[PDB]
């Protein structure tokens, strides 16, 4: 059921991301402008190429790759980041390694909603996204 994550999703509910982003080392004046937008995610697929787009005013970034298949990543903060798309069960789990480090972005259907859990370390975001018609 992976194509359940095809589609434009929007931002309704978040916890934790300002104390998620300190935890990356993001200043708090770029947190201030990441967590007063509610950003967009266009998740598209075209044969096995699976794309990301997130949209907002503090940036606009996009990702493509193959599930399973390790990419380069620059991330919206400018880390440069190896990473990873995998599928495990129906969690879409996106690992981002750098110097040492890790952490995922799992994202999960659950009543039809989009929740994406950011993990780094005992850092824990949940950011919950809904479906746009
Ligand atoms: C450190 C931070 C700026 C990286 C980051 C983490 C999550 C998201 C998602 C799409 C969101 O804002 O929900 C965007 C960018």
């Amino acid at each position: 059921m992976v194509d359940a994550f095809l589609g434009t999703w929007k931002l309704v509910d978040s916890k934790n991301f300002d104390d998620y982003m300190k935890s990356l080392g993001v200043g708090f004046a770029t947190r201030q402008v990441a967590s007063m937008t509610k950003p967009t995610t266009i998740i598209e697929k075209n044969g096995d190429i699976l794309t990301l787009k997130t949209h907002s005013t503090f940036k606009n970034t996009e990702i493509s790759f193959k599930l399973g298949v390790e990419f380069d990543e620059t991330t919206a903060d400018d880390r440069k980041v190896k990473s990873i798309v995998t599928l495990d069960g129906g969690k879409l789990v996106h690992l981002q390694k750098w110097d040492g480090q890790e952490t995922t972005l799992v994202r999960e259907l659950i009543d039809g909603k989009l929740i994406l859990t950011l993990t780094h370390g005992t850092a824990v975001c949940t950011r919950t996204y809904e479906k746009e018609a």
